[PDB]
């Protein structure tokens, strides 16, 4: 029954999102988590999009070159030069990447498209000692362009998009640890400059302002902490995500990474973000129940499931606290979470169930079904499956067979026929599911 | 104390036909500008007035340059889509979609080039071969579905471009069949409301029909289907083409509505609560000239207590002729102390004759610090010229500021923060009387 | 399900089409390819109409002195002086035509209503040397006309609808190859002047704009290109059509002639075409797809055929590249495509079934059919053909007999007879359908 990790953004691990709207589409750039080696592995790049703000689906990755690369905290999609320009940390360094389109093809925007340890000379920064990570980019009324990264710094950006200026400045804030994950932005004539404090579960944000220019000089308000852990809620270390508003709205919304199952094992959350008069930030109400629909739009109804069972169910996971001993949480894998409709519960299959595990709902009695759509555990490593459908739970016919680990989320499969019964029986890719809907 | 038959409308000008909304934490009041002086012939300009708490108003200029100069009735609500506003203007009797990036414009026609000539432009929202029809009203479902309601209850599902109306047209069915207009549509808790007109001048009333299916009906009339009619006891004639709207939120809803006034088109606009059953009928409103006060919690300035006013002249009493009902039967008076009275429904004028530096005082008790004055002019969007002058005595005037070019906007705000006991305003050029002058 | 030519607007090969509204009606004028002689010849002029933009249909030809003239490029049909104007090219030059109606019958405007080679005194340009092709009419809010032709020309028209201004220009582009199949219109106070460069597959349309007149100046943004192949789509050589709206709306369309089967065997397809902010067309995203139902009318539902087969199927046709290596298709001619709702997909009879090719739709069972709509290849040369039809498939029965060629799409014979087999035994004319729907 019980889920601690409510109904996150996106089914899948995913940590420092960048949110945007472009040309009606929302798009959701992450770090990959759930690979299974802490920091030493990431999975590959891959963007998210949505029209609604409810239902997220990705295809493949945005950026070839880079698709087995370590891949963290890729900017928003800067659009300028007819093109789209990202910044993603690659290998633990910043370089700038270009392409026609949000969806890319991406290709490295200085130097060959290549990658090899530690660095190449395409990093974004030309110094001498080129380190720094977690790029985020703004673009002022003025037209000029600026970067801001880790640790607090700022410099100029060349209209070129990839040629940062030689001057670098580093940013005064009141509280004093390693910083990452700033967020930046503009909002009636205030610049907002937004950046971490602590890890893991003592993750926080707090914030300066200005209003004299993105390089300040900034102030800090007497509540200068917009994220914080909160207990009664369950909801620690929200940190490295995004500020972000629909295309010509003034509606903000505050996205973080919250601890989850420890490590780079990560989900997104997001909340409205709102403004005093005075134009400061009210600290973020947070919880685990997301903004719902940001746009109106017409979907199809789903499926009510009477019954689901499976195969076999993973043990409970007691996840161990890092920083904070009072944050223990347990996640169930039972197969209702399949089906709950939030993409912080999964069902997940026993380890040792490791020869075609599967798992089958039950709609109660025979129905006419448009199709089914999977979103699995892991999909950025790619699922083969097999869907089979039944009039009485014992005969089954095969309706498709999927051999390939296609890199996709939903896994959707067009049906257009009368059962009472539906087997999803997996071949390869970790055999679990955050969400299945029968429409 | 004289009369007050008008009480506290909820702008500082004649208003009619008021769409009004809250938009990131703001009202505004996109209305119909009366007060023009040739009935239906002319109109003002559109002006959109705004407010942080719902009591303090103002405006400056227009939000519509290309519509400027043309007769402008009964605009719609601002409606957000495809990351723009678009509004719904009638603009010399038809209806014309437009377009702008904030609420504050400038809009301009959606379609075609944006300019306007008589009587109407291949710009119109309608399209067929006759495109009449007046007052539009825009609704978008929870599945994104927009739809536009206009005059003579007619609706018609409104394309994603927000400009493009759909070929099918329903005519709504509604158990009172007389000529309507001002189609008021809202959704609350599953149910769809459709609010029209029955009547004109002190006729007007608001009746409704219900759907649980569809903003295209079917509809479902309650036996209490007459939401809005003349009170004779307290004084509210014709309370017609409004608005409903509820602040963000919020489950309270407000019915604002025109009334009678001075009659043709010298009417103000007025705001009350509106309450449900919980069957979802609407209760028939209960209508006040008193306003429902502020609706946000804002800092401001108190203001300053005036002890006395005095004026150049005063214009005679209107004695002003009924319509339709010949039993509404009121008089204006145009005395000082309605310059400062607090009440948006009454107005110190000068007399016609009065027609050279017509000029109004105010008297402070005493010698006090004036941080700055703040005056609502009566027909503030042709513009006004004034001099304010400061004084100890009432004999030897300091001028503060002098503004010998109209400047179309409301209210006019001047800086003193001097001591002074006496204020004067003279009036240099436009419609020499103020609905309200605030002192802080 | 492979028919690389997608739903073409028009059940014919048709090339440099002018579509338009007129009174709530539909008229697409252009030049008919498919006569199997390159460019020494072409198809007659014939006008195909749609009341809703999804069902189209001529019957004879709308310009009787021209009907066996080499015929290119007609304009669209303009209203002024209370008749209709049409300036298409005739066996190599420009000529004003005129009629009471869209329909025609329309004759030369100027002089004698006759053609000779190599052009007539008639001609629209009435200089000594009157070459020039692809005329493109427009007409401005103060009622000035204008005339556009090939190679960039433009020139002020009289209103009398046939005198041209003395004072011609050359148009200034960015790109200045040889161009043809200009397209002009104004939205919103800016003038837009869209120009062919290339041919075959590296056909493409480039545009300019001017805020002052017709005439010019005028400016080209950084993105000019707005039609060009797409190869991941299968779209090549995007040229010479028009862009329109229907009456009232700000929906702009641009329909296009596509490679197709090489040399003069073409077909037309239409996209939406899009605008930013600042006026500029963003670059039409090319599909086969056509854009649907413009209008709404009643229509009565087509009737499923269960199975369809013929006494032959053409070889499938291996389509030989023009200028581009990797425009490589093949087209098939298999009974199916006769009744599969694409217009750019045909059966044919091999070239040895010449004497009593037929084509039978098998009903699942025995119905009453209400009527038969057949749409020929080649339609403009016309068809004789007879229907039978059969309970069993083996006895039959004629329920209509033409002897004599009729030059129209499409062919209905009005039946209310009940059976499960219809069979078309094709007399003379090209044996082929591109489409074949039963009601
Ligand atoms: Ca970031
Ligand atoms: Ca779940
Ligand atoms: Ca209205
Ligand atoms: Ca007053
Ligand atoms: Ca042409
Ligand atoms: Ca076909």
């Amino acid at each position: 029954h019980n889920n601690p990790f409510g109904n996150a953004l996106i089914p899948d691990m995913i940590a420092d999102a960048s949110i945007q709207e472009i040309n009606g589409v929302f798009y959701c750039y992450a770090t990959t988590d759930g690979y299974g080696q802490g920091l030493k592995t990431s999975g590959p790049p891959v963007v998210w999009k949505s029209k609604d703000f409810v239902h997220w689906s990705f295809d493949g990755t945005y950026f070839p070159s880079a698709a087995k690369e370590k891949y963290w905290a890729p900017s928003k999609a800067i659009f300028a030069n007819g093109k789209y320009y990202i910044y993603p940390t690659i290998n633990g360094y910043m370089y700038p990447a270009v392409a026609d389109k949000p969806e890319g093809p991406f290709k490295l925007a200085r130097g060959k498209d290549e990658f090899y340890k530690p660095f190449t000379p395409s990093t974004l920064l030309q110094s001498k000692n080129p380190g720094g990570i977690d790029a985020e980019i703004f673009v002022d009324d003025d037209g000029q362009a600026y970067v801001f990264w880790g640790r607090r710094h700022v410099a100029k950006l060349n209209e070129d998009m990839i040629t940062v200026d030689s001057v670098v400045q580093v940013i005064s804030t009141p509280r004093k640890e390693y910083s990452e994950g700033p967020i930046f932005f503009k909002r009636k004539g205030i610049y907002y400059y937004l950046y971490t404090i602590g890890g893991d579960e003592k993750y926080q944000y707090a914030y300066v302002m200005s209003r004299v220019s993105p390089m300040g000089p900034f102030e800090a308000p007497e509540q200068d902490i917009i994220s914080t852990t909160n207990y009664e809620r369950g909801i620690f270390g929200p940190g490295h995500g995004c500020v972000f508003h629909p295309e010509g709205t003034d509606n903000y919304y505050f996205a973080y990474l919250e601890f989850g199952r420890r490590s780079t094992n990560r989900q997104t959350y997001v909340n409205q973000l709102k403004f005093n008069e005075d134009g400061t930030i009210r600290p973020v109400e947070l919880t685990m129940d997301g903004v719902g629909a940001l746009k109106k739009v017409k979907s199809d109804k789903k499926m009510k499931i009477d019954t689901v069972y499976a195969s076999s169910i993973e043990v409970p996971l007691k996840i161990e606290p890092m920083k904070d001993p009072t944050c223990l949480r347990t996640e169930y894998f039972v197969p209702s979470f399949a089906v709950d409709g939030a993409n912080g519960s999964r069902w997940m299959a026993a380890a040792e169930d490791s020869i075609n595990p599967w798992i089958v709902a039950d709609l109660g009695t025979v129905k006419k079904v448009r199709r089914s759509e999977i979103y699995f555990v892991r999909p950025t490593a790619g699922h083969a499956y097999v869907i089979e459908a039944s009039m009485d739970g014992k005969v089954w016919q095969e309706f498709a067979v999927h051999q390939d680990r296609k890199m996709c989320s939903p896994h959707t499969d067009v049906l257009n026929k009368r059962f009472r019964y539906l087997r999803i029986k997996i071949l390869k890719g970790v055999p679990g599911i955050w969400e299945w809907n029968i429409y």
